[PDB]
């Protein structure tokens, strides 16, 4: 039941969220994705394990709206932030597209947490999958 942050983790296998529904996936492979994001919002994955320190993640978007940004937390959702990614509006809430930011990450067993940051004005954003890379 550990989580491997070097391959696919999809998003809609968290472990606690808060205020984000999930809906299928037009993307290629199907499945689903996570949406109905809002500025403060967040997704938990827990016992991801990193063997190996991290340096950037990959994460699946799309957006039908200016976008937002991802921050990428430990261990609650006001932990320090190890990085983030930003996300542009991609020409619709299922137009993907894959986006990657930086992060520094210690080898160790981690709660993640993607919190979600934008506007409070309109969602921000619909999330596929992420994956790191070390
Ligand atoms: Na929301
Ligand atoms: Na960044
Ligand atoms: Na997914």
């Amino acid at each position: 039941d550990l989580k491997n942050p070097y391959e696919r983790i999809q998003a809609e296998a968290y472990d606690a969220m808060s205020g984000i529904q999930t809906e299928g996936t037009d993307d290629d492979g199907g499945g689903d994705n996570i949406g109905w994001i809002n500025d403060g919002d967040w997704v938990k994955y827990e016992r991801v394990h990193f063997e190996r320190d991290a340096s950037s993640i990959e994460v699946r978007v799309a957006s039908d709206t200016p976008g937002g940004r991802i921050e990428i937390r430990t261990g609650s959702p006001t932990g320090t932030l190890l990085g983030d990614v930003q996300v542009p509006n991609t020409g619709g809430w299922q137009q993907w597209q894959t986006v990657t930011g930086n992060v520094q990450i210690q080898p160790g067993t981690y709660d993640v947490y993607l919190v979600f940051k934008g506007s409070p004005e309109y969602d921000l954003m619909n999330v596929n999958w992420f994956v790191f890379r070390a």
